[PDB]
């Protein structure tokens, strides 16, 4: 759509044993999302209990890692980025505004 | 957007002992999703572990319950009809198209 509002957020990762950064990643040029044919690197999946829970959201779009542009790139350069972080990894990613609603019930 | 794509999927889930049916419901002509105002009811989470695990899906439209009609009702009136239900809710829903990429990486 043609409305849509992000916010930023940076964070700094860092890596706990059977978890790495606790995040999987999907998207790239060469990767795109199945029907809009989005091209951004995405958060797909943050494990629970792993060191990325509260940091990272699914869906949250990856801008940059360690200052270099997520923006038009390969799937596997957002990987080699993430691979040849030590132990920590600075993340900067836009989030969709809001979500949600008033009122939910669980049965 | 205007070229949305859903996929109708009809379920029958029955309760189980601390899970009831395991989802959750939010939405509601009273309890409109924040950002769009879509009043739609939705499955809004799907415990882990029960009943509709592997039926229902988070983000599913509710269409229709036992054959009464969601669209444009109060969420309490939702709640009412899966309340009401006996062991067995009949559920018809919408879940949009797709979704996904070929590659995902978890690290």
């Amino acid at each position: 759509g043609s409305h849509m509002i992000w916010e930023q957020h940076t964070v700094t990762l860092h890596r706990a044993p059977g978890f790495g950064f606790g995040i999987a990643i999907s998207g790239g040029r060469d990767n795109p999302h199945f029907q809009s044919g989005e091209t951004s690197i995405v958060i797909s999946d943050v494990l629970k209990g792993g060191p990325a829970e509260g940091q990272l959201q699914e869906n949250d779009r990856v801008a940059m890692v360690n200052g270099v542009s997520m923006d038009n790139v390969e799937h596997a350069f957002a990987v080699q980025q993430l691979r040849k972080s030590g132990k920590n990894a600075k993340i900067t990613i836009r989030r969709k505004k809001g979500g949600g609603w008033r009122r939910t019930t669980y049965l």
